[PDB]
């Protein structure tokens, strides 16, 4: 899978593709992570990558063309069929039925907005969706960005419903509390079961 | 704001401490992130983190001794009063009310988990709260620990600068944003809505308040369910649904 990502902050993708198991992704060529960052798009001294939003208001917009640039070099790279995608609060909830159909393109570029977002009309002349990651508010779209591709990864082929029951390891007795003797007698795969829908209905429904 | 990370991959947070937002907190002292390893307080040659779970089945468990060890130095570097969060798939769903609660923490310890997770008795004896980011599969803790961290840090004081506060902002939480628009006039032919460019502010807000209601509407219908709309917000919501 090749993944193109458009950032402010291209380096905080070094989380994603120099550890774990992204990281062994990359290092068995299973994966393909490239950024470019507005920033080397951009003409003047100040190298300026915002800009205000017309009708006025609080907040800046992320300046239209180094971005716009910058996606466009993605879309050189990634070639055809490549879906372009905008991370933003405004975007589709992100939950495994999701990440499922995310996982079936062989080819993304991911947008990352900072400030208030970008341009509505940016969104479509270049973008193919938007997705969220949840309900909350954060700085900007790349842990987004970041939490997707983790997510999809596990369907890239050689990368690897109920509340789970208690797991215990060694020792045996940990301050004091003890391993429920039947595991460590069988099978018997309630217990375990029993316990799965215990938690379950005492806890989430 | 200060936060202790338990965590395998230790240098992750390098994308959160020397970056955006949270670097230029990190920067100006108002946020610190100290990260332990227990793969650092391992024993052995092979620096074993994982162990086999009794009563067996597929999948491994965090090793307790290099875990346990690593959460007690982070409680030993935050001192009293710190809040101890495992990031785990089936904890608290976080949501803007989930991270103003956890904001009000001056002190928190995030323990990041990979394999199947942790010995059930350490969640009893080490950790306060659980908490999940989302419906979905991760391959572990660490980016839903950067996530968390980035959104408290928000309500930090001085964090957002001279802009306004993450409190005096959530006064418009409810809705979806409204589109908006910055330079060029023209872009591939596409031109800006006119009232943005008439210098009629109470036209301009009433109109990126319907656009708001509109874009909620169709888009994520949910969030007005549990949601008091004021006569304005009716009215203009039943114009742009007649429309
Ligand atoms: O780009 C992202 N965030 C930056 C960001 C956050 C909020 C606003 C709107 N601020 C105006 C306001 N004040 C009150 C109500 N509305 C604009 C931009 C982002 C991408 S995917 C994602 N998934 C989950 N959460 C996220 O924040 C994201
Ligand atoms: O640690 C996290 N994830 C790792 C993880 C994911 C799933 C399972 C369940 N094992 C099932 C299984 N066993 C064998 C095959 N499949 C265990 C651990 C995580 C922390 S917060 C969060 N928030 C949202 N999403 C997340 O994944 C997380």
């Amino acid at each position: 899978m090749w993944i193109g990502v458009i950032s402010l902050f291209p380096e905080m993708f070094k989380a994603i593709t120099e550890f774990g198991v992204t990281g062994r992704a990359v290092k068995h060529n299973l994966l393909k992570v490239e950024c470019w960052n507005p920033r080397d798009f951009t003409f003047d001294k100040h190298k300026t990558v915002d800009d205000r939003p017309y009708g006025g208001g609080p907040g800046m917009l992320m300046m239209v063309q180094p971005l716009r640039d910058a996606i466009h070099t993605a879309k050189a790279a990634a070639g055809e069929g490549a879906k372009v995608i905008y991370l933003s609060p405004q975007g589709r909830k992100l939950d495994q039925g999701g990440v499922t159909e995310l996982a079936q393109n062989q080819k993304l570029i991911l947008v990352c907005g900072r400030y208030e977002g970008i341009d509505e009309r940016l969104i479509q002349t270049e973008i193919d969706e938007e997705w969220s990651i949840g309900d909350y508010v954060l700085t900007g779209g790349e842990l987004p960005a970041m939490t997707l591709i983790d997510a999809v990864a596990r369907f890239i082929p050689g990368v690897l419903g109920l509340l789970d029951c208690p797991h215990y390891t060694r020792p045996e007795v940990l301050e004091g509390l003890t391993v429920p003797p039947v595991l460590m007698s069988h099978h018997e795969e309630i217990r375990k079961w029993r316990l799965k829908q215990s938690l379950q209905r005492t806890w989430l429904r």
